[PDB]
């Protein structure tokens, strides 16, 4: 057991080269022709003129560093194993494969692994005459009492830099010089909450501290510095900008990265994002580059960010365009504006009158619904939550009332419907509440637009429809609505035509339980409604 | 116990739409002036004139719907709690806000909340004069047995092309028609190895089939329809395709878009590319939008497939370019090619020589440490992995063979150490046998450039600390290696003098340990060579 998308365990690499080069932007990538057991893949547009910068490392790093090959940045990228740097054997093949004679420039990671391989790479290739040169990049801060700082995230930003003046046309030794000047100027810190899920069964799930978030997580899975107490973003945002602040210069504009390793929520991203900007930090921010994933460790649930001084050049190269696959266009932290509109109150106006007939409908229709409550509950219970009755008289209740204190617009049928519907949602919650809005609110724009009480009605039905979702036969009060209103359509004035109508329909939905113990609230509800009006004409 | 980077819990949503903003690649973002309680995000360039595109659903999906907002796309986005479609009042707040008379079009995600609200709101909006149209999406093919479709990652190609009528200035009633066109031409179907984790403490872990992979899983959340007993990449890509083909016309071009549902890694993202490439769909893809994180659920390990025919005037729309914040620009699926190079083989070239001198330090030196096997083992079981000795022996042993055969320069040094160099690694894997080799080959391109058998040797070292990290003081062979090279670098005869040196410095390495038990295997290999050396000079 354990998490992870992939066929043959041995053509992983493979496989995420070929998907890397299948989604290329511009087209610009292709692997070099060799032995399986290397994998390396180069730009088309080869200029041997311009000096070449090769990097490379493990898989699992996403897009790093297929990802910020081409025109402007890398030139190669050589892959091994998942977690696992290539073979001196590839890290050569790649040196020859495509350095000229103005040299190359190796960018490594700081791990024992790539440098001890990709040196003694360097080294057979000075021996063939290619002008070689290696440059080691540790930008974590997250441990400080250790010999060798460990190469992340930052790494991309000195490919940037690298790569602006490799296409110029300049000279290696002025690449490599202006290559570690940013890199001596970058600082990088990550957190995270779990580890990331391997292409392999293992013991148990990855490390993880409940609660809690582990700070400066090796992109290959290793053991962090320490263990924050919460996973607060704020807080845990905060913390990471002090020790970053604590090893940047305290003056100087600067660009700041927020990369995602792979596993956090774009919603999460962007909190931090918003934490990061109301962070200490950001009176000193001209550029920000990210939220996204650009040296991930698999799926991990963290995120890193790393900080550049923009000091003389390096900006002027990392806003230069270029032409990668994942390379991020850095964006000034923008300020967020509030946009007013001209919001005209929608509370329905009206203007109290008295009706004699209307009222006795009111009267009658609301104060039948009130005494249901219980039964209908009853029925509810046994098919839903038992809120039926309740919620129904909550909406009879509150018209019943207006009715009462003389408020309601009797005289006016669009404005009643609409101020009904204007006002069952309160009362009531639920879709019930809303779906009886629809219901008069949109009978209201019916009557408005003159149309009979029936073709009101009915239209407010359709409506509650369309939104609702539910037809004849889905055991609901369209059940019985739909049957009386099609009977009202026919013959207006026969209630008790209307009326048996519905209670048919409200039968239909007692013959279909998985709980007349069995009949849908809505239904009766309509039907006693339907009811109550024949038995008075 | 969760797993969620977030600070105030009612602050979630609202902060998320600050990062969305602080973000914006075209600064076009901006939140709508209102109650907290609602949460709107409209255009800034807005055009009244145009009908608007209005769309939303609850929050957790990540760019959606934030991200698409803008020239060529949606207006404004209705964004709710997490998971939660928004108000009534909300969706209402919106439409007047930023609808003008050419009137506004609701793109609604097919779930009863949305439909429900989003549609009293497109009603209450009639009723104000408000021109108002609604148009439910639903892609999901994972549950054909159900009534309604969910709602998921196709819905934003809806969008793209409902805002590309929008721009143009067509007339409200012809953006909906060519938005159903496209919708209705649309098929999504997810996957997921384990659902999301939310912004609450919740009882257990996210739904999880061990190595099981669930269809169908909801962006919600929800249970999706069956469950694939295996997480195999082709396999389940592959069953994708066919229930996609099995709804899709038998003839007709197409685009697709692979989405990334929050928690799948960049490597797998694209293992699934390389997958979906090779998957009988092929043939019919003239366009790939993706792998990216477009509809997500927050963290779900899981990506989805969405196809679109391009029937008429739905490809001329895609390609369009717009100025939102996360679409991505579809791709033609590119061809893997192989670039080839000329490349050099680095198999050194080297003709037999004999020489009583060098062979007899050759022999001497390999053989002494030949016997050592044993000892060096046994320090370095105090120390490490206990193979030491076998594994100096092994890169001796070799040497010593070569020598005997009569198969060794001898009589060229420069070409001696570069020939060691380059067979060290073979005979000895580890670090250790890059560490000789680097030494070795470093050491003959000094020899080569003209210098002396010391001077190469010193350089070999100093290559060896360079990649290899470790200086003087670290408990390792460079301890004993350095003074004696140190002291030949002064009297380049005196060979007692050397060997005192080393002997000094390996015993330093005997002051510090954590496990004369203590000695690090390197230094004392190192040591008993000079002592060999110094007893016949
Ligand atoms: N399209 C529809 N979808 C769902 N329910 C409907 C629809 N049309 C009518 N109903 C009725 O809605 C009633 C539900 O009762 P109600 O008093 O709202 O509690 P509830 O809906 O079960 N809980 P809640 O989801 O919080 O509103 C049922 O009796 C159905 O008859
Ligand atoms: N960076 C370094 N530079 C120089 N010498 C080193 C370095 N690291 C280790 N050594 C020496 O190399 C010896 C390593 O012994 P060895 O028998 O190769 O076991 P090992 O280090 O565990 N090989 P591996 O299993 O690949 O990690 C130690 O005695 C050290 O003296
Ligand atoms: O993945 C890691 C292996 O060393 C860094 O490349
Ligand atoms: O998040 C979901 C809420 O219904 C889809 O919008
Ligand atoms: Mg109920
Ligand atoms: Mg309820
Ligand atoms: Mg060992
Ligand atoms: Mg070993």
């Amino acid at each position: 057991a354990s998490q992870f998308f992939f066929n043959q365990r041995t053509h992983l690499v493979s496989d995420v080269i070929d998907g890397a080069i299948i989604a290329s932007p511009w087209n610009n990538l292709a692997r070099l022709e060799s032995d399986p057991a290397i994998r390396i893949v180069v730009r088309r547009d080869l200029n041997k003129n311009n000096v070449a910068v090769i990097s490379g490392g493990g898989s699992g790093h996403e897009p790093a560093h297929v990802g910020f090959i081409g025109k402007g940045m890398l030139t190669a990228a050589v892959c091994g194993d998942v977690f696992a740097s290539p073979s001196v054997d590839a890290v050569l093949t790649a040196i020859q494969a495509v350095t000229g004679e103005a040299g190359c420039l190796l960018i490594v990671k700081n791990y024992t692994g790539d440098r001890l391989n990709f040196g003694l790479a360097a080294e057979k290739a000075r021996r063939l005459g290619y002008n070689v040169e290696m440059l080691i990049v540790g930008d974590d801060i997250s441990l400080p009492d250790n010999k060798h700082p460990r190469g992340i995230a930052g790494t991309i930003l000195v490919h940037k830099i690298a790569g602006y003046f490799a296409e110029r046309g300049y000279n290696l030794a002025t690449v490599l010089r202006e290559a570690q000047y940013a890199a001596s100027n970058t600082f990088s810190l990550g957190v995270a909450l779990s580890s990331c899920h391997l292409p392999q069964e293992t013991d148990a799930a990855p490390r993880h501290h409940p609660g809690h978030a582990e700070l400066g997580m090796g992109i290959h899975g290793e053991p962090g510095a320490s263990v924050i107490d919460t996973q607060n973003s704020a807080q845990v945002v905060n913390l990471m900008v002090d020790k970053l602040l604590a090893a940047l210069p305290e003056t100087g504009r600067l660009a700041v990265m927020i990369n995602n390793l792979g596993g956090v929520s774009v919603a999460e991203m962007a909190i931090i994002t918003r934490e990061l900007a109301s962070s200490p930090l950001h009176s000193r921010i001209d550029w920000l580059i990210g939220p996204a994933s650009l040296v991930t460790a698999l799926d991990m649930k963290g995120f890193s960010l790393t900080a550049i001084v923009l000091e003389e050049s390096i900006e002027k190269a990392l806003l230069t365009e270029v032409e990668t696959s994942n390379w991020p266009t850095p964006v000034p932290p923008r300020e967020i504006t509030c946009v007013v509109s001209s919001h005209a109150s929608a509370r329905v106006e009206f203007q109290p009158s008295a009706n004699a007939l209307v009222a006795g409908i009111v009267e009658l229709v609301t104060a039948t619904l009130s005494d249901l409550e219980t039964h209908l509950n009853a029925l509810d219970a046994k098919v839903g939550d038992g809120d039926t009755g309740s919620t129904f008289a909550a909406a009879a209740r509150e018209i019943a009332s207006l009715l009462h204190r003389q408020q309601l617009p009797l005289n006016n049928l669009a404005t009643l419907f609409a101020l009904i519907g204007e006002r069952l949602t309160v009362v009531m919650g639920g879709s019930s509440g809303v779906l009886m809005s629809i219901f008069f609110t949109a009978a209201g724009q019916k009557l408005e637009q003159g149309a009979n009480v029936v073709e009101a009605l009915n239209t407010g039905l359709a409506q509650m429809k369309f939104y609702g979702g539910a037809d004849e036969g889905d055991r609901t009060m369209i059940d019985a609505l739909q049957p009386a209103l099609t009977s009202l359509l026919a013959q207006p004035k026969n209630l008790q035509a209307a009326f048996d109508a519905a209670q048919a329909g409200a039968e239909r939905t007692c013959l279909s339980s998985k709980a007349l113990g069995n009949m849908d609230p809505g239904a009766q509800a309509l039907a006693m409604v339907f009811k109550a009006l024949a038995e008075s004409e």
